[PDB]
């Protein structure tokens, strides 16, 4: 599977990954640089800890890095 990768943010061919995954979540400057995100591939979806969101799908490049939308 391809999946963009962090933190080049590029997209990198993952022969032996199965899922995209995007992991998000707020260290002391979240408010003004918004959430930090991790964008990877694994053979399944990781778990992540409390406070953690974690998305994942299962096509090449479904994880986009999601940058915040300025209103
Ligand atoms: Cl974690």
């Amino acid at each position: 599977i391809r999946c963009f990768i962090t933190p080049d943010i590029t997209s990198k061919d993952c022969p032996n990954g199965h899922v995209c995954y995007t992991k998000t979540w707020c260290d002391a400057f979240c408010s003004i640089r918004g959430k930090r995100v991790d964008l990877g591939c694994a053979a399944t979806c990781p778990t992540v800890k409390t406070g953690v969101d974690i998305q994942c799908c299962s096509t090449d490049n479904c994880n986009p890095f999601p940058t915040r939308k300025r209103p």
